[PDB]
């Protein structure tokens, strides 16, 4: 018998992969430990089947992160202050149960985050073999990588519409975005990058067929294996929801005719401008389709959640909300397109239940799922020229109704029918994750 322990980032998007992973290799027969920060903590309850021990923030917090507030850009300094900090309680806590191990019992790997760098000297010190998972697209990655070719152009330091030199793929424009904050972030962006190659193993939320084009980079800047498993394509993230769902979207969702509604979410932690807030609104109005939107409070700039909308704005065709179970509902039979931030797990959901996109984007690896989605795949329209009330109906009707949108649509259901055969016997995800598994066995 073997157990598996799993160390998640404490938010939505990347507590959403791990415990999918972790469900997946407890169906694979491994038992599972999760060390979980008490911040952003998932509802244990859910989980009956996994051992939860909870670290690095337990009281007394430290005077380095306690008074750290719980919402808003600046919760996640954690990551940082953990990186830098939180090594020593770290191989405390994997030693401690490493020691309490049944005599029939091996801990055979830590997985964790690749932004917790710090993880590999721990786990190297214990002789504890370390696997990272990516959260990100290899797409991503492989425009990481490329970063110095971009500096020398000066890309990275502030021609925006044509093609990179190295990248075809891209534009100038979508590089600029992605890497904005190259003084804040490039520093752990580095040591993320250098951990995850001295790693074991390296698992990505993909499949090979969503991203053939970039498997040569990651064999070639990885020495370690890697893996590409689309995890919804699994199960739905619904049991490490951090917020409780509004499952009466379902009730509406079946008076509406098939493939009619817009599902509308920027994710987790975007925040727009009041002006901007009530031109989307106007787009969404203006585009004539039923739409489900998901606002989270604090979306908005000077409203605790939606004070500005004018009440019956939305209208006959409209609701908002502020939580839904998202895979579930793009699962439904009424939904005909997903409005989204192209947030990674939001991008791979919408490809693994078949539903096309409209893209935008808040930077960082965004505006560069964007593109492959719209440009390599063609499965949605992106977006990339801020919020125009008329600019944003014309792509939704074009993906929703226009007959010039078939393709897009088509795309999508092909997409879909590529993730689920790769699942079947003789599918690259299948191949991937039964040699993850016995990698795993023979660690
Ligand atoms: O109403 C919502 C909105 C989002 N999500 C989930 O939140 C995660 C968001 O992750 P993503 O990578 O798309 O973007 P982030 O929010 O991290 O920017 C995804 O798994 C979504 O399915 C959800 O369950 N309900």
């Amino acid at each position: 018998r073997r157990r598996i322990i799993l160390f998640p980032v404490p938010f939505q998007g990347h507590i959403n992969p791990i415990l999918q992973l972790a469900n997946v290799l407890y169906s694979k027969g491994f038992s599972i430990t999760i060390f979980h920060t008490n911040f952003n903590k998932p509802k244990t309850s859910n989980y009956p089947h996994f051992t939860f021990r909870f670290i690095l923030d337990n009281d007394p917090q430290d005077e380095r992160i306690s008074n750290l507030p719980t919402h808003g850009p600046l919760a996640g300094m954690r990551i940082p202050i953990i990186n830098e900090h939180g090594a020593d309680e770290l191989r405390r806590e994997l030693e401690l149960l490493m020691l309490a191990s049944e005599e029939d019992e091996e801990v055979s790997c830590l997985i964790t985050d690749a932004l917790w760098y710090f993880a590999q000297s721990v786990a190297d010190s214990l002789n504890l073999r370390r696997l990272v998972l990516m959260t990100s697209s290899l797409f991503n990655f492989h425009a990481h990588v490329s970063l110095p070719q971009f500096d020398e152009l000066g890309y990275l330091d502030p021609r925006l519409e044509e093609q990179a030199s190295g990248f075809p793929m891209l534009k100038v424009k979508d590089i600029k975005s992605a890497y904005s904050n190259w003084q804040i972030l490039k520093e752990i962006l580095g040591k993320m990058i250098k951990q995850t190659k001295a790693s074991s193993g390296v698992i990505w939320n993909s499949f090979k067929e969503l991203e053939e084009s970039e498997l040569e980079t990651v064999i070639r800047e990885i020495p370690a294996p890697s893996f590409l498993i689309p995890l919804p394509k699994h199960l739905t993230a619904s049991s490490s929801s951090l917020l409780d769902h509004d499952r009466t979207v379902f009730q509406w969702l079946d008076q509406q005719p098939p493939s009619s509604v817009l599902y509308v979410s920027f994710g987790s932690t975007s925040e727009v401008d009041e002006k901007d807030f009530l031109e989307i609104a106007r787009g969404l109005v203006d585009s004539k389709q039923s739409f489900l939107w998901v606002v989270r409070p604090g979306f908005v700039k000077g409203s605790t959640w939606v004070e500005p909308l004018p009440d019956g704005f939305l209208g006959e065709r409209g609701r908002i909300v502020k939580w839904v179970p998202q895979q579930e509902v793009l699962a439904h039979g009424a939904i005909g397109a997903f409005w989204t931030h192209s947030g990674w797990n939001s991008t791979l959901e919408s490809v693994c239940e078949g539903v096309p996109m409209i893209f935008s984007d808040f930077g960082l690896d965004q505006p560069l799922n964007a593109r492959y989605m719209s440009d390599v795949l063609k499965v949605g329209v992106y977006l990339e020229n801020g919020w125009e009330r008329g600019e944003i109906a014309n792509a939704i009707r074009r993906v929703m109704v226009d007959e010039e949108g078939e393709y897009i649509r088509q795309n999508a259901r092909v997409l879909k029918q590529k993730a689920d055969v790769s699942l079947m016997k003789g599918g690259s995800s299948y191949e991937s994750l039964e040699s993850l598994v016995s990698y795993i066995s023979s660690l």
